[PDB]
């Protein structure tokens, strides 16, 4: 309920909402993270709007969910602590930019279980069990997506440029559904190809290379299966992508794809 419930251990990164900390818990030793939120400079219906994403996000659950565990509120800092599951073996983008230094692709097998584990994350976001809520992640890219020490896979986290992009957004269409699917299609596709299905060095001629949807094949490395499933996430039009339904029933997808490496 206090700061004073848990011991800072060192500082890791720092994103969108704040800094990034892991902590142990002073009563058992447990090995977390929390996150901060300065609300200092918030009104009190800034705040409102907070509160119930916070509230929402945390009655989900789910073993390819990163564990919300707690919240903490200090006003001395005036900062908004969220505690959570610590995430052993880093991020995708890592994974990314290790296949890249060592010109190795990675393998098929450990693409499937990517695919198939945030796919039942995202399902949980946007169906789910009972339940209410229906979430949108709005932000998936691998800095988003977490190992454990098994390498599987916990989604995390609800003047660069925007790589995945969906055509929605570029044509002012509200976010739905499908471009959480458009988003995880651009993910997959660069865990194969390690680099992203649409590159450019303006952000005029990204969204010039995006409105064509054209880009190269995954790697023959791969089965024309799962770059048949990559290829239809992407597709332009948001009706023409797999719902996360579609998805978990290919043929691809086995039951050792649900967990463990
Ligand atoms: N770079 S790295 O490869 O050395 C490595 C990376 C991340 C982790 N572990 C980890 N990190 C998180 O966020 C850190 C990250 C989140 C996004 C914004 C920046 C900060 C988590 N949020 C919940 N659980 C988390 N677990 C271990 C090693």
């Amino acid at each position: 309920s206090r700061a004073e419930d848990y011991e800072v251990l060192y500082t890791i990164g720092t994103g969108s909402y704040g800094r990034c900390q892991k902590i142990r818990r002073k009563s058992d030793g447990k090995i977390l993270v929390w996150k901060e939120l300065d609300y200092g400079s918030m009104t009190e219906a800034e705040k409102q709007m907070l509160v119930s994403e916070v509230n929402l996000l945390r009655e989900l659950k789910h073993p390819n969910i990163v564990r919300y565990y707690d919240r903490i509120i200090d006003r001395t800092n005036t900062t908004l602590y969220i505690v959570m599951e610590y995430c052993e073996g880093g991020d995708l983008a890592s994974v990314i930019t290790k296949g890249t230094k060592e010109r190795q692709y990675l393998d098929e097998e450990f693409v499937l279980r990517v695919m198939t584990q945030l796919t039942l994350a995202l399902k949980e976001c946007h169906r789910r069990s009972d339940g209410g809520h229906t979430v949108l992640h709005r932000d998936l890219k691998p800095a988003n997506v977490f190992l454990d020490g098994k390498q599987n896979v916990k989604l995390g986290d609800f003047v660069g440029t925007p790589y995945y992009m969906s055509p929605e957004q570029m044509n002012r269409m509200s976010y739905n559904e499908k471009s959480d699917i458009w988003s995880l299609g651009c993910l997959l596709y660069e865990l194969c190809a390690l680099m992203p299905p649409f590159t450019a060095f303006s952000q005029k001629e990204l969204a010039g290379k995006i409105r064509e949807g054209k880009f190269r094949r995954i790697p023959y490395r791969y089965s024309d299966e799962l770059n048949e499933i990559i290829t239809r996430m992407l597709n332009l039009k948001d009706y023409h992508r797999p719902s996360v339904e579609e998805i978990l029933e290919n043929p691809l997808i086995l039951e050792h794809h649900h967990h463990h490496h």
